[PDB]
């Protein structure tokens, strides 16, 4: 219905894309970019990942010459960094141009005002959903994969079209898909999954291991059997992403699904009123606040939770047992 | 009882006047000063409003210059940059004078304790209560208007016959008055309008309004012509200004009287309550911190709410009524 | 969409117009209606205002004798006493005639039931959203302005193009617009506004005042200039009148943005909260209910709030100010 | 030190006094005003009273013919009907007068604003305090009693004169005291005690007989004589008038002081804010809606009561009680 196919792959030749870093998701987009019959240089400073960017052909410069010489640019680094970058390097290059186009992977420095680039440009957004690896297995299959897309801000009348030319660019269509959005939509959920379900979930491991052992007489080497030191969780995560969710636990027994069912009836309304509060934190703006604020004074509480977390007493015994398995 | 109405004008003779900024305030500040026979230069930084003050005839130089030629400065620019700049240019010049006398418009970065100066530097407030335009009306009739003023520090036993020597030089006085206060019962007024009375009411039409629609089934065109569309508000925000506030409201018919006494003697002690908490939150001086972090962070809880209540619905359909009017 | 911007002046030709009542609305009514080429009486009891109103050119009967010449009667009278004249004189007239239609400027009296009209009559409504006088200065410009109509009862199929032949008598329109509604959606914002945003603002004023003084040590001459006794709220007005409510704020300074949006969203659920509970209380019908019997009582606690506010501190302090700058 | 004791009694010489009502205070009144050396002449309807009145050489018209010979009224009758009479007979004479005073025994018409004579009348009011009869042994001892006193309205300069020579007029003083007041501080005083204190205790006694009885096993004849079946309550209230409020308990023995010390302060809260509410209920002006309501239905409620606590149980047993002490 509303779900982009696939789309012509014209404005983007006679013209240089110049990409800047080369982590992740800079060398996947572009080998394949390069491979779909596009012009390019790489735009990053001159560490350990220079040598390699420039080993598998790419003609590198360094971010300025390379913003200079674009009409496009592909700007796939940290959500951290990236404000004093464009404030000290590309910002003065960008008056410099005439008719120039911003691409990013998330959206939380622009959705959030961190940044506000001129109005003679062309600003867009492209969202890979995958870890970064497995689209190389996903793309020598031929198969693509899903995207999200949006626009900011437009002078030229053609935004969405640059925008689907990338996302064929960069292989994810055709044979995936590939949906249109907002700023918006994309970082608040890129931040809903890392606030609300995810940590839930740890905080609910947790508890039961704590709770078996201080009170019922268990013994730490078995629970943690149970709950996640075996393969169960990610067996099932895959039968999800394929089967789908609900028809996953036909393979259970009945004595699991109706306790798993009537359990996710009741504790249903008490979650949903989390997930109601996180989620107005975040539209409003206050966790990007929190976050940089915490970045200003040095990292203090991250510091002080990462000691507790991994000095817990759960970790301890895990530290133990992965000991003995012969793991690391 | 105490509301001074008139004083002398000795000590400002035989000095100059170095003034900052050439905004609202500046422009209509300095002609009176000029026209009531005192000495003035200007202080500002080269752009647009330069070449104006300079039009005007005011000799000018660059800030630095100008204190260093001034026994006296009116530091009129805004509340939220002069921290800055008093800590790159002034300070350092300060030290290098004998007798100073500082006068600002508002302290919101004095009483905070947001700047310091030295001792040997006369401290004053000089608070004109208008928006800065209707002055220059209210000033060819000969009218004065109100002011407020207070001391932070003195350390030449004359700092109040300087503030009413000023008095007189902006013309605000005789005809008008001038109060003596300090600098914390000027910002606390200057913020508590802010937060307390009007965002209520904004908050208490926007309400009105969606809840008529989504409830009771009225049309969006209709509400937003009883409410404010109207010049209603204008109309009896002068009669009291005028006629005293409530003897205003005989004007209005029984039914309106009855309806409004009867309410406002009901929730009254539910706003009491909301007044004292936000007082009490700026008396101890947390706002100013909020803001200054806010600031120190990229605005981006104001750039959420301003996108909100723009993008809001009450808004849109004013939008298309004003497009409908044929106003902007 | 919605919103009738001209009509044709067809009906009203060849007939009488008897108006009744010479008040604030009578005046300009009767005379752009005399202007725009209709023949035209009035009514009113023999007081002041039957001599101007004959001054004026009209030839004036007493209503009885009025109403059994037209066929059309505009009943700008007060809210209150309509009731008793209708009983004693009109409805035995009413019953006399064959078609005759009924155009009232607030629907209070109708719309809770306290009048009940035969069938063989046209009932409409007629509603300008203005002060009454500035209608003469958008007039004389050529410049309509807003109204609202609606029907409560029509035997005649043509009621809604008397109205319009009506909206364009008063010259309301072309130039501004008129909206069609119900007699309920009408008396609901009049007095909503009334009842809820008006009083409140009035209660937030007194309390701030009160609290600065009586806890945080002000003195009383200083917080009416910065509240109320300045021409702020006016040109405030104004401004929302003209460039929008929103829009309006740019021009004060960001540290007033923030600490107004801010507390803009945090205190509107507690407002909703009230708004709809009066307005529950209006829809049933109650507040009729009070007000009529309070009329049936003596007005006591109208003299006794009377009296309450204007002996109140506040209203002290404020005429010994307006004593103190000359005027009334 | 405001407690006047006596003044001169000038202005009424010369002049005639008209009273209205000769009913319990109007006799005495009447008689001392007499023996005082004024001429008095008497308003009442012709009913029983008219004929006594006239027994005891009063010349007696009917009221509007006494109005209109005094430039004086003591407007000596019920609270409740004197708004039907002073609409009906005298605000037509008033008109008709030229300067006149009026003088009242209670304010509760007029400090809810249920009466509002012109401009070109003295009000005033002369306050009683005593059941009306005993006044009469109080005065042939030559002994003065306590007043109070206050204005509403004065468009003569000299009402207080007036209001010091009726004091003298009726006896009252020398020899007692007068205050001077308002009518407020009168009637909420009036009414307070008859809201308060008296129906707590009636309720209180009414509880402790219900509960003895149904409860802890006793009989119905026993209890009335402990609590109120006994002249204790009249000869304490003597103390009280007499030797002191507080004083009063040294009569009783410790075991009884200390019991109700306690009690009193431990119970104190509890009956402050049940006064707090009805004292606000009243300076608002509900409780003259409520009975003003009452009178224009029917007296339903007074009748319910009233048949509720005749044929309530403690009266019953009660009237068994007296019909076996002989008496009524
Ligand atoms: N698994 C992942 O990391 C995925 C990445 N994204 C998005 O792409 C962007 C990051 O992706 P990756 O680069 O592939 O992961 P990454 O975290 O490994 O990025 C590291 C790259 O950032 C560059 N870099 C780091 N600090 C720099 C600095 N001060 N100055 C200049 N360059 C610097 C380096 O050249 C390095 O190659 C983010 O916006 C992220 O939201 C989206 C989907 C998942
Ligand atoms: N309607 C108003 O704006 C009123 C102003 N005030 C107070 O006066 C002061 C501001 O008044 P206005 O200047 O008339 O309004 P404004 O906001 O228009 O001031 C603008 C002026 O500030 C100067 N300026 C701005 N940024 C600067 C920077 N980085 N460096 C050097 N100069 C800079 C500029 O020369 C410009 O002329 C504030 O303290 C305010 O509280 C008091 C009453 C109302
Ligand atoms: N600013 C305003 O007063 C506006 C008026 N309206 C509506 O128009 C009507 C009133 O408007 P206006 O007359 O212009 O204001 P108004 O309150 O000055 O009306 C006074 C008129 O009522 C007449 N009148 C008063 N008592 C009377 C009585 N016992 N018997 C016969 N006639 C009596 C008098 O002739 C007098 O001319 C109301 O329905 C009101 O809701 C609507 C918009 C605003
Ligand atoms: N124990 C008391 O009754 C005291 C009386 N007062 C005040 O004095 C006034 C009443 O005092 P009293 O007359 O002595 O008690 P009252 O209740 O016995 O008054 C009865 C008199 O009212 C007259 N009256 C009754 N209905 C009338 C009517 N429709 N039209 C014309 N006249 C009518 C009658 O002539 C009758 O003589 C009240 O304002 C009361 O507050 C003050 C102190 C106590
Ligand atoms: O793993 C589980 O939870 C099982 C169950 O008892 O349902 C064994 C399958
Ligand atoms: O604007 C209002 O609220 C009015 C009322 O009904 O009281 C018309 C004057
Ligand atoms: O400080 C502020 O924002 C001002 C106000 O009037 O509230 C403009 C001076
Ligand atoms: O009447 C009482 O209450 C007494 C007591 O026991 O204190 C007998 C005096
Ligand atoms: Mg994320
Ligand atoms: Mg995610
Ligand atoms: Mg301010
Ligand atoms: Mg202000
Ligand atoms: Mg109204
Ligand atoms: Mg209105
Ligand atoms: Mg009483
Ligand atoms: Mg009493």
């Amino acid at each position: 219905d509303k779900t982009v196919l696939d789309a012509n792959l014209d404005p983007l030749k006679g013209k240089t894309i110049g990409v800047i870093g080369y982590g992740n998701q800079g060398r996947v987009q572009a080998t394949i970019m390069r491979e779909n019959g596009l012009n390019v240089i790489v735009g990053n400073v001159k560490d350990k990942y220079y040598e390699l960017a420039k080993k598998e052909g790419f003609e590198v410069y360094e971010i300025d010459e390379a913003v200079r010489r674009s009409d496009v640019a592909l700007l796939l680094i940290p959500d951290e960094v990236m404000k004093e970058v464009y404030e000290k390097k590309i910002a003065p290059v960008l008056q410099g141009k005439k008719e120039f186009v911003l691409d990013f992977a998330s959206g939380y420095n622009v959705a959030f005002g961190l940044i506000r680039p001129p109005k003679s440009v062309d600003t867009i957004m492209v969202a890979p959903r995958m870890v970064g690896e497995g689209i190389m297995d996903l793309h020598k299959q031929g198969k693509g994969y899903p995207v999200l897309l949006g626009v900011k801000q437009d002078a030229s009348g053609k935004a969405w079209d640059y925008a689907k030319a990338i996302a064929k660019g960069i292989g994810a269509i055709p044979g995936g898909i590939a949906v249109i959005s907002s700023f918006e939509e994309e970082a608040l959920l890129d931040l809903m999954s890392e606030h609300t379900w995810v940590p839930i979930l740890f905080g609910a491991i947790k508890a039961c291991y704590d709770i078996a052992v201080k009170e019922y007489g268990v013994s730490p080497e078995a629970a943690l059997l149970e709950f996640y030191a075996s393969g169960e969780l990610a067996e099932i995560a895959r039968l999800i992403a394929e089967e789908g969710i609900f028809n996953q636990m036909v393979h259970h027994s009945t004595t699991s699904q109706y306790g798993t069912l009537t359990r996710m009836f009741k504790y249903y309304d008490v979650v949903r009123r989390i997930v109601e509060n996180e989620a107005k934190y975040i539209w409003d703006g206050s966790f990007a606040k929190e976050w940089s604020l915490e970045q200003q004074a040095g990292y203090p509480v991250f510091y002080r939770l990462w000691e507790l977390a991994t000095q817990s007493e759960m970790a301890k015994a895990e530290k133990e047992l992965y000991k003995l398995l012969g793991r690391k």
